[PDB]
């Protein structure tokens, strides 16, 4: 019983981190096979960071002023490509230590974990959310970019983020590993905006199932609704319109419970119009939405992955 | 920028997780030199967990009726003990993995690492922290025993709680390394209460100071207090008592963020006697009390491991 905001366990990619140095700025990189991918911005100068030519900042670079070391290992680079936002160095050595694993460019809603890193080193492992508006709620520093979030399925590692600025709201911004922007954004020293940014439906949902697995059902209520007037709720107060594909997500849940979605829904719609009048919900006065409803279930069914 | 509840990376200890098996029975065991550690109820059979004479089934039980398997490899016991409430078995092989490592009987408002696992292998990992009638707020299913928590201080992981129960109201105990129950508990099925649970006065005063750090300003206030006042307020809202103790840790952040103790214990007072009136602190529509004051320090500015 109980439930967390959990993350996977940390241990294949901490064994990927490196610490990469082009002249005055050191970031992390990611080792996998002989290739090291780090933020693009290694390159930029404390002047050329308000509007940066990154193919003409790559020119004036050759192999050796790219420092990249494992640990207190330093590995040797014997090429460099840009690919989006994203540098790729080849080094002499693979790692020996490299997961299986893929590259997956990930979509709104979905979760995933973040190992914090600064130097190379690991300092944290956390649960993030691809909020819908391509921003995350992290906690990152000076430094911190390079810091990848992953998820993991059995043996594979799924790397999915890369981490790039924060916004002026204080929200994070970054990159897929092929160096893709989540998003609008751009890498670059300015002031960038994210949309407006509404709750994922889907997951306050799984929560509340969740919620119920573990004995927390004071919500729950005789009512029902249909999709469409629910979803008529859902805009009123900035949640993502709930679909078909959505109901049939729930639906294991659903038959896991005895509990149909349409009737959560009316159990939602009802905490939306009244509040929650000081009560809480596994433990929280808020309502949840970074648990997608696979993440309820690996944590009440024990899913496991080494 | 951004505060999360954050783990320590949990390679160093997946490296040290194992399966235990005695019988019907299979649990976590934490494999650390030539010495496996496990709760000692793996040799309980699924009837005599209600009143366990554990010196007499030790007895009926030798060494090769404990199968350890550390992945696929199967450990050979060579030797077994029963410390307190935990097994130690002896096995031929050091784990060539075995970190730089102490046992630490923590103390209630220390946080620590959960790497929750299954038949020997890991899950997740979440923070969690000992609170006041040492019990922790965590995630465990069955076969989640022999789960271990613990800190990582540069190179050496301290580890200091291992999984054995969950209590009625779902809340969870155990032991630390030495087999010694946090709190009054004991390992058999009966009816067990957790005392009154206090909240962590000092825990959530660091808190507001890491939402200053961010930003999060607006329960700032003109007004003041003091340390006997404001605990008689403590008190009524059921929360731990403030000591100069608890002023002096707190002193560094107050340092930091130009807020003597005094001023934010006002602030926090009328939070108390207010609610927070549908506003959020650091996302939170309530109180955290789970950030030690060492917590915020190493999230803020931003500490390493590996
Ligand atoms: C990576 N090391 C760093 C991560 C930031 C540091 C502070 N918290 C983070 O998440 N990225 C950057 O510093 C990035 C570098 C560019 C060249 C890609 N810049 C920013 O992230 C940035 C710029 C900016 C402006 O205008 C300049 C205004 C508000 C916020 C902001 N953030
Ligand atoms: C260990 N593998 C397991 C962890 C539990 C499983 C369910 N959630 C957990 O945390 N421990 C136990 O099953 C433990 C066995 C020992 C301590 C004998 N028993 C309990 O954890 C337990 C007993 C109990 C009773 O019986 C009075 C009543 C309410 C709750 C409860 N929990």
């Amino acid at each position: 019983s109980g439930f967390r905001k959990m993350a996977f366990p940390s241990g294949k990619v901490e064994g990927c981190m490196v610490q990469v140095t082009c002249g005055t700025t050191t970031l992390n990189g990611l080792w996998l096979d002989d290739v090291v991918y780090c933020p693009r911005h290694v390159i930029c100068t404390s002047e050329d960071m308000l509007n940066p030519n990154y193919e003409d900042l790559l020119i004036r670079k050759s192999n050796h002023n790219f420092l990249v070391q494992a640990g207190n290992v330093q590995l040797r680079v014997i090429g460099h490509s840009m690919q989006n936002c994203v540098l790729k160095l080849k080094v002499d050595t693979a790692n020996p230590k490299t997961p299986k694993y893929k590259f997956v460019r990930i979509q709104p809603g979905q979760t995933f974990s973040v190992l914090a890193c600064y130097n190379g080193s690991p300092s944290g492992v956390y649960q993030c959310a691809m909020r819908p508006n391509f921003t995350i709620k992290g906690s990152f520093l000076n430094g911190s970019c390079g810091s990848v979030g992953f998820n993991i399925d059995y043996d594979c590692v799924s790397f999915c983020y890369m981490h790039h600025m924060e916004l002026p709201t204080g929200v994070h911004a970054g990159t897929d590993l092929e160096g893709n922007f989540y998003g609008p954004f751009v890498d670059r020293q300015t002031a960038q905006a994210a949309g407006t940014d509404t709750t994922i439906t889907v997951n306050v949902l799984a929560w509340l199932y969740a919620a119920v697995i573990n004995g927390d059902r004071w919500f729950l209520n005789r009512f029902t609704t249909t999709l469409n007037d629910f979803n008529l709720v859902a805009m009123k107060y900035n949640y993502e319109p709930l679909t078909q594909d959505h109901v049939d997500i729930l639906g294991p849940l659903s038959a896991q419970t005895g509990i149909a979605v349409l009737d959560m829904c009316a159990s939602l719609k009802e905490l939306l119009q009244n509040g929650m009048n000081g009560r809480t919900i596994l433990g929280s006065a808020l309502l949840e939405d970074e648990f997608t409803p696979f993440d309820v279930v690996r944590q009440c069914s024990g899913v496991t992955f080494q």
